[PDB]
């Protein structure tokens, strides 16, 4: 289920963080405005970029931290507020989260692992929720 | 053949009940809900729990009596009226017996081993047939 899938996305993170992003950006391409430097490029380009997997991979860390502290996939008030405060993430709303979770659930579903995808979409959900809750337009 | 798996299950059996029960979970994540007491665990912390090690191992315990005194994959009529009767069983359907056999037969088939997957199929099948007369819904 969906604490042991956190356990699998953490004993491989790297290639799972860089495949979820991926597929995120190749499903919804006007999403790299927000980024820089990630246009015009194929996925073994972004791959080798130095930015690319580092900061890919922190994001993923902290995704699992959030998972990992939520309760039957209820994320943490606190961890959600963290979220919609971080600067890097001013210019968001929470349409760019559920197009990130959309992803992600469609990854997990295409995947030759056993990911409960079910539980990640209401995660997503509910994370969705509590970013709004903490003031995400 | 279906003898011997009996025999390579027995040999080991708090491993394999754990593996095969784990692998039901992950195929049919909605059947956690029947167990309270293992929704938001890892699998490896569930392991740590002495009545997940313990309780799986009786299940697959009595499974294996009851596929050891079946002739040809048949099991006895009494042995399938014992796990209608059971009261931990009360709110179960002969799809949730049908479930566990799908992923059992998975797992089987997926492992490195020369377990009798067909023989484990049909004893799933003719398992159901028997709960079924024995009056589960
Ligand atoms: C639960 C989901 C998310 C988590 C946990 C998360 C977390 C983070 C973290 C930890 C960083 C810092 C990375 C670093 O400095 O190396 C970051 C940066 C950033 N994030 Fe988020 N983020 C999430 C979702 C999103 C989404 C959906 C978008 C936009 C579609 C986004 C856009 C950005 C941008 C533009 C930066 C700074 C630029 C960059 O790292 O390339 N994030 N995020
Ligand atoms: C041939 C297949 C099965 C056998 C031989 C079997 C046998 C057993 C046994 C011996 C117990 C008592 C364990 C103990 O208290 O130590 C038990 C309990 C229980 N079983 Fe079944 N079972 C089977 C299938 C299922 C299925 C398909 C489900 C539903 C997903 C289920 C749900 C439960 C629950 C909720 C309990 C109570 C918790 C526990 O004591 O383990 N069982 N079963
Ligand atoms: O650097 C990154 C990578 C993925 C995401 I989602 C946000 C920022
Ligand atoms: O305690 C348990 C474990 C596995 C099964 I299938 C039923 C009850």
């Amino acid at each position: 289920g969906f604490k042991q899938d956190i356990a699998t996305i953490r004993g491989d993170l790297r290639t799972y963080a860089q495949d979820i992003f991926l597929a995120f950006l190749n499903k919804y391409p006007d999403e790299r405005r927000y980024f820089k430097n990630y246009v015009g490029k194929s996925d073994q380009e972004l791959k080798s970029m130095a930015k690319f997997g580092d900061h890919t991979e922190k994001v993923f860390n902290l995704m699992m931290e959030v998972a990992d502290r939520a309760t039957d996939c209820v994320p943490l008030a606190s961890d959600a507020n963290t979220l919609v405060q971080m600067k890097q993430h001013s210019s968001l709303t929470t349409g760019n989260f559920e197009k990130l979770f959309v992803a992600l659930v469609e990854y997990m579903r295409a995947s030759g692992q056993s990911f409960d995808s079910q539980s990640w979409d209401r995660f997503g959900k509910n994370l969705v929720s509590a970013l709004s809750s903490a003031g995400m337009k």
